[PDB]
């Protein structure tokens, strides 16, 4: 996280409409949870939402990062008044000594890619067991996984047939490298040819790091006979616990887009698909065992199977 100290990734985040205000509405509109309470924001980067709880009357609120953005988080929180609420701790969640032992409520942006990209959920458990006060809370509290059946196959064969003639040379072995590489980008909502299926439901209130390696069954159900030349993931987050005004907000292509847009895994072999026809497949999502901050994820499916990586 050297990336993280670049203003640019935290502009990103904040121009991320749908992202940061799901987390302001959820905080403006359930005070209750926040007012007179100490609160933890795990990763606080440029410390808007530690600025989010004090304003909904947080007695103390600690942001923490290990990256230089901790910095600038300081400067900041001077510059709106909240010093006196606030502090700012530099150092990685899972080794600063924090001035408290407890804290009321957690509060953190930790999602990456297809949700479990860069595995910042590990850092948030370990602030949970170590530092939630019995009965405290944790937010966003429930998190979901889907995956959506896409058929694309212009879009498909300018990435993958592009190897085919390069300037008069054959390169189609790299096709083998290609398609291992799960791209993040936004899909087209006309090129979705089922209906999701949920493949991961979190709690992150009684979740482990163990249950964030996992197995899933899932069936399509195909809405347009076509071609499916790819399979998508993406994420929905949910603030429930406590709330009278839930908040939630969806990664899928069929909302507006996030700057995690949605993941997509191309198939080797694309295959037809009939209207009504129940897709059966298998999924396995795994922490790489060299870098646990990437994913390997595998599908099965219409009888092969592939493993992919998340950057
Ligand atoms: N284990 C860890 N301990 C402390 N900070 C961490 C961490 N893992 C990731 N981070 C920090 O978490 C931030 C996540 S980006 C979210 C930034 C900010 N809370 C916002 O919502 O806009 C990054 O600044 C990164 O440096």
């Amino acid at each position: 996280f050297s990336s993280y100290g670049h203003y640019g990734i935290h502009e990103e985040m904040l121009k991320d409409k749908i992202r940061t205000e799901s987390y302001r509405d959820f905080i403006y509109q359930n005070p209750h949870i926040f007012k007179d309470k100490v609160v933890l924001d795990v990763g606080c980067g440029t410390g808007i939402l530690s600025m989010f709880a004090a304003k909904a009357g947080a007695k103390k609120v600690l942001g923490v990062d290990q990256s230089e953005i901790l910095y600038q988080a300081m400067d900041i929180i001077r510059l709106n008044k909240l010093e006196d609420t606030i502090t700012l701790i530099k150092g990685k969640i899972e080794e600063v000594h924090l001035p408290v032992e407890k804290v009321d409520v957690i509060i953190s942006e930790w999602m990456g890619y297809f949700l479990l990209f860069e595995s910042m959920l590990d850092s948030v458990l370990y602030a949970k067991n170590k530092y939630l006060a019995k009965g405290g809370s944790v937010y966003p509290d429930i998190c979901t996984i889907s995956l959506v059946a896409v058929s694309d196959v212009n879009k498909h064969a300018d990435r993958i047939a592009f190897w085919d003639d390069v300037y008069g040379f054959k390169m189609s072995c790299m096709k083998k490298a290609v398609i291992p590489e799960a791209v993040v980008e936004v899909l087209d909502p006309k090129t979705l040819i089922s209906e999701p299926c949920g493949i991961k439901h979190i709690d992150c209130h009684t979740t482990s790091i163990s249950d964030l390696e996992f197995s899933s069954d899932f069936t399509l159900k195909i809405t347009r006979t076509s071609m499916c030349t790819a399979i998508a993931g993406y994420f929905d987050i949910y603030f429930e616990k406590n709330c009278h005004n839930r908040v939630v907000f969806s990664t899928g292509p069929q909302s507006t887009k996030t700057h995690w847009k949605q993941t997509v895994f191309l198939l080797e072999k694309p295959f037809s698909v009939k209207a009504g026809e129940a897709l059966k497949g298998k999924v396995t999502v795994h922490k790489n065992k060299k870098d646990p901050r990437s994913l390997t994820v595998t599908l099965t499916l219409n009888n092969s199977t592939q493993t992919y990586g998340l950057q």
